[PDB]
């Protein structure tokens, strides 16, 4: 009951990998909560404009509204934040997009962004961070960071196979380790809370598979495997050995005369590509000190989240940086940012996060000609300085302009 | 057999907290591996100079050499990287210092820095990061970062209560969760590797206890509790609730009219102090975007390591930033940096990391008058530009100068 399908719209099908993405495709789209009400209105007017413009009224998107979040309480009711039909309409109309997400507190639902990333089984989180030539940069020489993250979504500590301290079920796990597994190294077992971090083989490999199938398909230059896999030496140490086993076996990598670093037989394009590991923390400070020595990064969920949220704001990118989640069973384009209500349904926020996720969407759909026309509207607005609140709260010279006027103005540069 | 005691030196005792730190104290000191051979020679000449100078030949340090590392193979032999007597001479001569550490690979020893942090039970890692007015900064406005980290060392995922994929003992743990604990959410259980992350009560509380006993004893301003405790909501969510329970109960904190933020009855000094939590990743980008809204940070081992290694290089601090580890049973001052051998026993490296750890040492010892005389020698060298390799490989104008000439020159500004 509810979720209307758009008539003339044609559902996207599959074929032998060939997304058979129709002239009129139905693209489902969750609005979000909070600042969603603002940001997504723009994202519609705008994706309507680069298809009315590139394909000259030929290709035209047919948008289905669908839901996770606070908006399925006063659309459903009690504890029903995580519905049935949104989860399958992504998997049926194959490309969907979404804004931000209020999980509650109390009614126990667990982080609704990671929740959809694994109930659909979307392995890859795709977080490209780059710079627009003059914005809000903390850093002096900001222009160096041209990188893209592949962060594994199925596992790691963000998998939260976790139990609360002083609870029933940790009594049962902790004694297993002490009495049946011979473990010391828990220090204060009393009132202790325990969490599980997993890492497996085609799990770290279908993650490194697609990262390297992307360094080749997009003519990118390093694949850095980021891991703290020297203290968690199975999991993060393991990830880095199997990620290089994916590169060992299925991709034919050669040794750079001595050990650790490695090289690829790269097919459709021919250019040589480097495969490395940095430790996670040495890498946090790498991206600042010698950036541009770093390019396609592949890692688990935690470091994945933390390298993006660091790399993002280092490019002064915080208001605008994009996001995508990819399965074989379908896909989801997203805002990296949250619900922000203190500055909320009032139009203050940058809508640019999720407009770059529309761009990425269309990419994927092979509508390269459209998406690119979006990179071309963003380029111009930040250069002519006509910007929202978040860019002069760190910037010089804009005609005071807020949210569905930045939507308008992306199109001004198209 | 071996480890010589210095005669006239008097072993440091305890009393009711009163470190009875003698006029002639024996301070044990591990040299390290690699770049250790260089960095620590300086640290001796230098701590000899601010006691010959502040206390005017009255107080004079009596140095004991002791060992963990590669240097107890060709001092002991096989697999004997982690010896018996170093672990107890820290706990007996109460203040010791150390350089960097080569763990091997193969002979299974596990990270010898975390290994000593928990075999002695040293709860607090103390990582102050600040700036010297002009150095190597990636960031434009670098001068804002005046913060200090308290990172819990007993627990978290860096505790590595971990087992390897395809091994005997993970067959036994994974079936426990599936069959006896009712767990799904492991995604590819076959060839999976599993790790344990713990967090308990007086473990997150003796960690927040000392951080707040330090915001008051040093007249510092925020205590930010950093946690990703929204996806690991026991452990990191738990840490933040019990860290605020330490602040709830034993320190008398009041609510800032509404929920989440909090305030303290602060004794010997009277000034009001704020207690907050940020999520880990929003916090990674905080320290760049609105730094100086952040001050005493308390967190577990992982985020603890990663916030320091980020914050450190953002101040262009990478070659020089200090470190300390504190128990009740004694203490250890340290280099944050590793063995670096490609530029190694040849004198290239900054010795300034571990010279600031000597300063911190002396602090603790109540030899405030000495330690401060060290901050006063560092101030001058970086301002008169006479620096090592690592500062012009990011800097303008130094008389080319390398390592035991920077030792000399700290003293030049005293
Ligand atoms: O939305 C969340 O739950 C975490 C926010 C975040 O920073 C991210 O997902 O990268
Ligand atoms: O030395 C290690 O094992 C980790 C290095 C590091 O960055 C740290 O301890 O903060
Ligand atoms: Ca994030
Ligand atoms: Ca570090």
């Amino acid at each position: 009951s509810k979720v209307v399908v758009p008539a003339q719209g044609k559902k996207i099908t599959l074929q032998n990998g060939k997304l058979n993405v129709p002239e009129n495709p139905i693209i489902p789209y969750i609005e979000g909560d909070g600042i969603g009400v603002d940001v997504t209105p723009a994202m519609l007017k705008v994706v309507d404009a680069a298809v009315e413009k590139a394909y000259k009224g030929e290709r035209k998107i047919s948008w289905m509204e669908i839901y996770t979040g606070e908006k399925s309480t006063q659309v459903y009711g009690q504890d029903v934040w995580l519905p049935a039909e949104t989860l399958d309409l992504i998997r049926e109309y194959r490309v969907a997009i979404k804004g931000p997400l209020t999980t509650p507190v109390g009614g126990g639902i667990r982080s609704l962004n990671v929740a959809l990333r694994q109930e659909l089984d979307l392995y890859i989180c795709l977080r490209p961070v780059r710079y627009y030539q003059g914005t809000p940069s903390p850093v002096k020489h900001p222009e160096l960071t041209d990188m893209v993250i592949f962060r594994e979504n199925s596992e790691d500590i963000y998998a939260g196979i976790e139990w609360k301290a002083d609870s029933a079920d940790a009594e049962k796990v902790i004694k297993f380790l002490r009495e049946e597994m011979g473990v010391k190294k828990i220090r204060f077992p009393e009132h202790c809370g325990i969490g599980i971090k997993p890492c497996s083989e085609e799990g770290t490999k279908r993650l490194v598979r697609a990262a390297i199938e992307y360094a080749i398909a997009n003519d990118r230059d390093s694949v850095t495997l980021v891991h703290k896999g020297n203290i968690m030496k199975f999991t993060e140490g393991a990830f880095k050995d199997w990620g290089y086993q994916l590169a060992r076996e299925e991709f034919g990598g050669e040794l750079i005369d001595g050990g650790p670093w490695l090289k690829v037989k790269n097919p459709n394009t021919g250019k040589e590509i480097v495969i490395k590991d940095v430790i996670a923390d040495a890498f946090l400070q790498q991206i600042l000190l010698r950036p541009a020595e770093y390019d396609v990064i592949a890692c688990m969920n935690l470091n994945g989240d933390y390298i993006s949220d660091a790399l993002a704001a280092q490019v002064g990118g915080i208001g605008i940086a994009p996001g995508a989640n990819i399965g074989d069973e379908c896909a989801l384009f997203e805002a990296t940012h949250g619900t922000a209500p203190k500055y909320a349904g009032q139009d203050k926020v940058n809508p640019g996060s999720i407009i770059l996720s529309a761009e990425m969407m269309l990419r994927h759909m092979g509508w390269t000609e459209a998406a690119d026309l979006i990179v071309k509207g963003m380029e111009g607005a930040i250069n002519a300085k006509t910007v929202t609140y978040d860019f002069e709260r760190l910037m010089d010279g804009a005609k005071l302009l807020k949210c569905s006027e930045f939507g308008d103005a992306i199109i001004e540069n198209m």
